[PDB]
């Protein structure tokens, strides 16, 4: 059938995805689910065990974090831009686009695939091996305080749809493939690959979620919590390069910055 | 068990057709009869651009090497999708499966572009661009250096004659390559080798029985493939004190490897 070409790129994705990215959404949830006792995570939830962490976890105060979230970020530009090669049709788009695409789509994938390490109490940090509670974080200076809980708040929400990595890999490259960033030149090809794509999806949420009633809706619609955490995430950054005159950043983030 | 590995040959030639646009055959006959845009100097080359759309522009031989980029990266994608319709392939390991693609597509990337390649130059852009193998060499240093030593390959390896049949299962042979470094469980990748080995000696025997141990000689290829490879990353180290953009986009860095 049609369908069975949508079953084969959602295979090709999710293969793609595993590839791609260390830490799925199924690691993690084995991980906080406390399921066994060789994946158990050490708890950073004030400095001692902070202090405690360096020396068991391997990886000031507050910036030494922010600069660790600074390079786990660059870290994830890496993988989401050898997944995206992955998505059929995107690396023969003009290599503008390609740019535009990955540099509009990055942080919305970050705080996406961040939503799958974090439960209503933290997040796992450095590859599961630790966590990082929502307090802890929530008790940074300002404004890295400030940082987190707006993730937490839409990870919550988000995760309520119980979607797994399968899901999650169509989804990541619905996202990349935007036809409304800014700048590009040829939107036409991107909205043609998007639509296969949502096709794919939405075949997707109805077979693995048969019960789940207009998920692909809701899934869709969450886009709006996504984009809203993107803008109050590069606003607080500016608030940090006007404070924070003695503390560099990452040009490869420095560059995705760049009109935010 | 002949009749399988004519199945086999058989499925990898469709595979191979579908997976990759420009066949052999289609590009034999774009440089013979039955027209492209020639780059031939450095008007023209400039020319060419007005003309074929290249999807890449964003020095000259700097401007060339991000187009073997572009075109490399996209090679990856169909190679890919090529090594899944390889019986055995997406069962094996996944690690694996990884490993055996980074190491192994520089080696397709050069054994296919030998396809699109004649003693005077090589065909672009599906066939709609031919660049001169003259205007490549006369490129400054280290740029002028990349891509002699591929003619001087093809032209050899073209003279084995061989077609998109026979070149299916060849590629096939280079992906599943057991001695690759990193994989884990070598067992099961050797032992489709073998296999495709096998389709690939009783291919060359049906279709060239005439050419005395094309197989053996098709095997020494693979080899001369190698230094290709080893020689070419060891020039691209080279560029990263040449084509060194301290004001480079880091994203543009991040797509180009492969
Ligand atoms: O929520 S953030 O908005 N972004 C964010 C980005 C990533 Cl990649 C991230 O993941 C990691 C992974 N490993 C780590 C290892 C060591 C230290 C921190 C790590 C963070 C997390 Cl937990 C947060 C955010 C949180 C803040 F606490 C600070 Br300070 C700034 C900051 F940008
Ligand atoms: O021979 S190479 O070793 N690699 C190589 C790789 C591929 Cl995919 C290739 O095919 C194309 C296809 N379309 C193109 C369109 C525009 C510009 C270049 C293209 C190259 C070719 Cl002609 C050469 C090699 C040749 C050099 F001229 C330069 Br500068 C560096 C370089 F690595």
């Amino acid at each position: 059938p049609e369908s069975a070409d949508l079953r084969a790129l959602a295979k090709h994705l999710y293969d793609s995805y595993i590839k791609s990215f260390p830490l799925t959404k199924a690691k993690a949830r084995a991980i906080l689910t406390g399921k066994t006792t060789d994946k158990s995570p050490f708890v950073i939830y004030d400095m001692n065990s902070l202090m405690m962490g360096e020396d068991k976890i391997k990886f000031e105060v507050a910036i030494r974090i922010f600069q660790g979230c600074q390079f786990r970020s660059v870290e994830a530009v890496q993988e989401i831009t050898e997944y995206a090669k992955s998505i059929p049709g995107f690396v023969n788009l003009d290599l503008n686009d390609q740019v535009t695409l990955l540099k509009y789509g990055v942080h919305e994938i970050i705080y996406t695939m961040l939503a799958s390490l974090m439960n209503k109490d933290g997040v796992l940090i450095s590859e599961g091996q630790g966590f990082m509670t929502r307090e802890f974080l929530k008790s940074l200076r300002k404004p890295f305080g400030d940082f987190m809980e707006p993730k937490f708040e839409f990870a919550v929400k988000f995760n309520a749809l119980e979607l797994d990595d399968s899901d999650l890999a169509i989804f990541i490259a619905v996202i990349i493939l935007s036809g409304d960033r800014p700048g590009l030149l040829n939107v036409k090809p991107i909205e043609d690959i998007q639509d296969n794509l949502l096709q794919a999806l939405e075949l997707q949420l109805k077979l693995n979620h048969p019960e789940s009633s207009q998920l692909f809706a809701k899934l869709l619609q969450k886009m709006t919590d996504l984009r809203q955490i993107v803008t109050e995430h590069v606003q607080l950054l500016q608030v940090i390069k006007k404070t924070e005159t003695d503390m560099s950043l990452h040009p490869l983030l420095q560059e995705i910055y760049k009109d935010l």
